[PDB]
């Protein structure tokens, strides 16, 4: 069957497994968890094709560096996270983004933002700022709460849908 | 605020109403209703931004002829609907898409292709089919159920975000 190579970057405590969770468990995730590594196989359905959702959830920070590398060259779509009421994990979008550019010797590859954690009142982060940021990269934003479950099938599906356009 | 002009365009009898009235009223519609043509306008969030949902529900297939060319000039995107148990609606998507790039002046314009009734066992119109259609327009495919609701939003929230993007 078709399988879906994805994986889920961003800053620290962005909300990037919480989402995953919610996928794949139905069910959100209040605990204080970092990430080395973690990777979900799924057998799914989408828009009427028979499809595996095989999806790696990565680490904030940490000693990843140029070990990043590896991974940005075999996942096909990204997830690009940031948190709604967190200014610097908005800015290092540009260092994700660019670092997947260039280890996938591309300009265009599948990949949508997401700004998380929109149930929380006090958002740093404007819409029209990153949809504005989502339009220059010639990238869909779409916003998101692992809390509340709202837009997250939404923005797994539209990266597999990115995935099938490109 | 925001308007997005949009019009539901396909076949007779392909649930282009029963679509809209999820939509906008959250309840399906089982009722024998030909479509003149209805309007309905929603103050709604879509990921952040305060917008307004214009759509305009319309005809199978009437004398609505030329007819169309009017409101087909006027919508900034369109929903172009078939059923996946009537092939003959599969089918006349394409005159639809033409006449839409005849009076937009554009082979570029906002659209998607939804698939409706999914819930229903006995397709005769393979996603494989429609989905490698969708990828020779430059257009996103989504199966949606207007009786169960699967995809309602995300064919409506993926065509509000074709428009953002062009
Ligand atoms: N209210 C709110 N909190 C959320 C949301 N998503 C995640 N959280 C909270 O934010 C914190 C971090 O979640 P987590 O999924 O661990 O983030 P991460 O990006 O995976 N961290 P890391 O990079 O270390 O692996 C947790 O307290 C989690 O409950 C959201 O939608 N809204
Ligand atoms: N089971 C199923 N039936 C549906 C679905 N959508 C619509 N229907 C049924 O299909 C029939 C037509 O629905 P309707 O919304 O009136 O279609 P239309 O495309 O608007 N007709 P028209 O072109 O004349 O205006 C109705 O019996 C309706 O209940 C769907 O998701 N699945
Ligand atoms: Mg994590
Ligand atoms: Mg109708």
């Amino acid at each position: 069957m078709t399988e879906y190579k994805l994986v889920v970057v961003g800053a620290g405590g962005v909300g990037k497994s919480a989402l995953t969770i919610q996928l794949i468990q139905n069910h959100f995730v209040d605990e204080y968890d970092p990430t080395i590594e973690e990777s979900y196989r799924k057998q799914v359905v989408i828009d009427g094709e028979t499809c595996l959702l095989d999806i790696l959830d990565t680490a904030g920070q940490e000693e990843y560096s140029a070990m990043r590398d590896q991974y940005m060259r075999t996942g096909e779509g990204f997830l690009c996270v940031f948190a709604i009421n967190n200014t610097k994990s908005f800015e290092d979008i540009h260092q994700y983004r660019e670092q997947i550019k260039r280890v996938k010797d591309s300009d265009d590859v599948p990949m949508v933002l997401v700004g998380n954690k929109c149930d929380l009142a006090a958002r740093t982060v404007e819409s029209r700022q990153a949809q504005d940021l989502a339009r220059s990269y010639g990238i869909p934003y779409i916003e998101t709460s692992a809390k509340t479950r709202q837009g997250v099938e939404d923005a797994f599906y539209t990266l597999v849908r990115e995935i099938r356009q490109h």
